[PDB]
């Protein structure tokens, strides 16, 4: 039989986050997608006729088009013979992507891959029923929000996401306060790392061009700055009116898009680049669909079990802030150093373009290693369903 | 390193396929793929609490909730720590999976997995634009049909499938006397194929209730009854006022489903399960979206010589019948002996649900090499934005 | 000051009714008011060149233009130097029409005015909320159906017209089985007036052309071939599980037009043309909008009383029946000799095409009036909103 | 035989005019339309129970629900026994309302009538095709501006309004200079009505009440203060690149209401109120649709005939500007003395909410006349799809 092999980041790199109806507003998700893609490129130095395949997480895909990575990779300037495909994993879709390419790589199927998500939900559709196209004929019907239908409420129990998040905190007794403590925390770090300049590596700016005027978008918009305790508790429970999540303890809507060039070790070491990191491991893992929030744990024990790892082995953690609620009580779990969790800020503060997620915080985590100099990393996330997704990287 | 694993095809399945707002047109996408994902499940005689994650393709995913994958596999009665997600590679989607779950288990990340993929055409929605959350403001706009938008038309080109295999029969002088008689072939050796049973191993009935009556779909409803040169003959032009493409050389808008249980194949034996076939390679490859249609050429060239194999060593092929037009431009530029393809009549008698076809015709290829008693077989299909994907598979 | 001209009725058309996507159901409201429109001006003999206006009752005028009585005036062939103006007092609008330019005779306006109305009921459209041209920006909307909001919702209070007719059942202790009554009745009236050729004179045809062929529309589609008590009598209540009023006991969704020649007397004597009747008088009641269906009541009263008359010596009424309901209370209330009344079948029977039954009505009245050589007649309906219009004629 | 009778106008009001998404977008055309009738109640001291009737333009009744006048009048708290109907005549229909209810008070049919118009362009909603109803089935359909489709766009030609005043500026040679003068003019004499107090009198404030804000609307803000001729000169064409008619010479798409109450004389001095005018005469004439802006022509000549009048006798004279380049050809073709009118500023400044502005400038005209102690007024304005509308007032 033949040997796995080994497989490496070569490069890393994501968009700034937009604001819902921000500054990505007007660029779609496949723009975007072309975007990160293009300069994981450039920035890999890997001649561009070597990619194999490209993979790309994306949730709303309604209304984007024949398999919209595709259309990202041919947008990105790369050749027709370059294969590539569309992942939904929903929240996870970003770091599955990234998990597939690994294992294309480490399976001997691929040599170079470019892996990542992205998302805009601002340019999300509405969408009519099937109803509309054989005759409503009488009576009124329905027009959906497709973000709400295909991103953010639960098929098993048509309910917010939001109100997975209350389950979580009801079940592991995450206050209210506890949620906003967390939330003030995320943006401070996120504050302080966007000020200190601690992103800039991983940015690529983005073009946005518009009938009034050009600008270009680099720096992450969905923080608030001069966050307050005080502002936090005075805000109004968001899903349930005798509830704990509200607006300011739970990421947002947003766009943005991420991607990674992986590679296998001894083709990148031939072909004189620079290998950044290794991954070592990656699981998904499953619970029931009302605590989704939940996920990263089962997928994080597998994952370190798979890489030979305890919990406390992992120098730097990427653990996403879809809800407060979610967050802690995964932390309180697996008993997380939050100390070396989200250094540089979570979603809270930085936002949560669910298709893009996944990858952002991987782009996130090694940037954050190679500053502090940290050999292990841990990337996972919740996933809606009711499902997590982790992944373990080692420094080189 | 690890050692790669072997991985064998325990069981294979799928619906019958329902014509455009046919037999299936009430039954969901997700229903359709549980139903599947039960039946292979069965046929496998595997312990469902064995199965470590499903893959599904689906290309319509508009407005059918999060993570398709996950809802049919919820439905289908796995427990909830089974993990799923959903594959978009358009007319591919479903060869994709079951080649994602063959690597996975090649990579040892697995040891049994149900992949396949599922559409319902018939229900897909209409989509209202951008503009209507951010608001119409003044001056019409659009309503989008899903199947076209993200389905039928090319997001490269803007025009239909259709035109693509235009472009195709130019290319390689594919007359519409060429396309006819491949077309009353299909009809023929497919009416043939119902006739004596051919396809009763393979399909899983699909229980379809409503009030007026209840009532058991299980044969083929797109096939065209008593076909005739004379009467494909006289159809106009689908697409090209001028052209050579028609309703009648072409396959339709449909619905359906198709999976199959896939196994480490030391599991498997442990577990006292009967292979039916190993999975021996599987490939990808691009062409230019305009000649879409050519994607099974590098496809079947690379998964060939992954398997170490000739062209002229397969026993039988599956080759996707899109278009009549692309079809025969593969097999000339291919030299594919044709009494060997679609033996059991294709796509332009059976239809093609997009996100279903490939591992329909996977299904279908399986069935038929055990009635003729073949060893090596291919399946193949040509893939809308330029792609081609194809699996080589081998008897036991 | 001048004095009080008079006003005779010249001509007196209508389509046959269509039901809700029968044979009317591509044909425009704005196409059948033009063909009735050039029907009333042919059978009246007038020059063409001496009309000075048209008003059209028109109830669902959303998405048809600017004006649809002057679209449809321009469409029948009169020239643009003639004016004309769209009524909506929903039910009554085509009555109204009538007595508006019997008002602009009557006041020395004008000499001649094509009046009436019309409706297309199965090509009313589908209405997306106001909050679509500012945007929706986040959540779920509706789309409305025309026909419910515009045409058959009460705007007072938000329910059907239907329970309108419930409210009016209990307020006169009308019970099933006396609306049952009414409907077979009014059933057996008009298949007998269809059968014998009554409605010859009064209905021009309407050619239909479909993408494949052309036929003739020319009778009457809605009355529903051997109804019985029982059949009538096993309905489910339509409007409130607990009700009285079906499917049965009321009219339905419809599509036709009405028109009339009107002019000044002693004009008409000047050009050679045979007054068919004078205009006696024309009157509009107001009541609750919950017992809309009583408004013929204090309209009736009024015109009697303008014209000099007692209920008695009505010789032929029709009085519209919306619902068996308020047909039934409104006919208590006043004293009805119902024999005389809807000689020829009503609405339950025939259809409502709201826009155009006011004029319907008195076309049939008028034709009934000629045929039983009688002198005197009203014409009455109730109005959505609570209110009613009546009109006495006299026979010459 | 009776007498005809006499009418006088006893109040006359407007709401301030509202430009499109501003001060009045909340506020339903009912609500505006409610305000403008009780107010002109109070004013005229009528006994509310002697109101037999309430009718009023209204273009855009799409969605409005029934009857919208009806409505309107049940708002204002007029009893449910008061009976109206709602008039389209486009542009026209606030002063053919009008007209209306003189011609029913001069022919004895009512003795007090409130009449008027509304209009709400901000709130006009999108409506879907009648494919809608009967299902697109396949294919893309359209979503249609309701203010475009049924206020804005020529039912005959299927373009803009825009487009006549371009045909009607070439017909007449009505350069973009000349145009851009008047426009100037009317914005000039606007801001001196406004800083001198002329509009006061006219005006009923509307109380906007949202959660965001609450407030009273009563000063017109379409105007533009501090207009010039070089800022309007340097405006590109709206409708027509080689074209004369922009934003800047044309009037807006915008929100009001207008309503007076009418009364038969006698019965007026026996109430013991004070009649404000005479209506004197009114008529309509035609002209082809591509030159609609030209129906005030044979409108205002038939009127002056039939007061036994010349446009010299006229005092003061308000004539719409829906467009310069129709207002300009409109005073050409007739010879109106400039100084004469539109004195306290016209349409391109105050706006044109369209089923209001024939009502609006009625009530306009009165006020001035009575400010300048004037005699006899002319009101006179054109209307979509090719027609006129004018009436004469004298003071008393």
């Amino acid at each position: 039989m033949g040997a796995m092999k080994n497989c490496v980041i070569v490069s890393a790199v994501r968009t700034a986050i937009g604001s819902f109806n921000g500054s990505l507003a007007s660029t779609s998700a496949i723009d975007l997608g072309a975007t990160v893609i293009k300069a994981a490129i450039e920035r890999a130095k890997i001649d561009s006729q070597h990619v194999d395949e490209v993979i790309m997480g994306n949730v709303l895909q309604a209304g984007l088009g024949q398999n919209p990575a595709r259309q990202a990779l041919l947008k990105s300037g790369l050749a027709e013979t370059v294969c590539g495909f569309t992942v939904n994993k929903v929240c996870g879709s970003g770091l599955k992507s990234v998990a597939l390419a690994a294992q294309a790589i480490q399976a001997g199927q691929a040599q170079s891959i470019v892996a990542g998500g992205m998302e805009n939900m601002s340019l999300a559709p509405y969408l009519l029923d099937a109803k509309a196209r054989s005759g409503y004929r009488l009576g009124d019907g329905q027009v959906y929000d497709v973000i709400l239908r295909d991103g953010l409420m639960c098929a098993t129990h048509g309910y917010h996401m939001g109100i997975t998040a209350e389950n979580v905190a009801k079940e592991y007794g995450i206050t209210r306060e506890m949620q906003d403590e967390l939330a003030l925390h995320s943006q401070r770090k996120a504050a302080a790392a966007i000020e200190s300049g601690a992103f800039t590596a991983e940015i690529v700016p983005v073009n946005v061009v518009t009938r009034k005027k050009t600008f270009v978008f680099s720096q992450d918009e969905f923080p608030k700055a001069n966050s307050t305790a005080e502002a936090l508790g005075a805000l109004r429970p968001a899903f349930d009116k005798a509830g704990t999540v509200t607006a300011g303890n739970a990421s947002g809507i947003n766009d943005g898009a991420a991607a990674l060039v992986i590679m296998e070790e001894s083709a990148a070491l031939a072909a004189g680049l620079t290998p950044l990191a290794r991954i070592k491991s990656y699981a998904s893992g499953g619970v029931p669909p009302a605590l989704m929030g939940m996920g990263p744990v089962p997928a994080t024990q597998k994952a370190l079990q798979l890489a030979g790892l305890q919990l406390a082995d992992i120098d730097l953690i990427e653990a996403n802030e879809a809800f407060a609620a979610q967050f802690l009580a995964v932390g309180k779990n697996l008993g997380f150093d939050s100390e070396k969790v989200n250094v540089n800020g979570g979603a809270i503060a930085l936002g949560h373009p669910i298709g893009a997620s996944g990858a952002r915080i991987l782009v996130t985590l090694l940037h954050a290693m190679q500053a502090r100099d940290k050999t292990l990393g841990l990337a996972t996330l919740c996933i809606g369903g009711g499902q997590g997704i982790a992944m373990v990287i080692e420094r080189l």
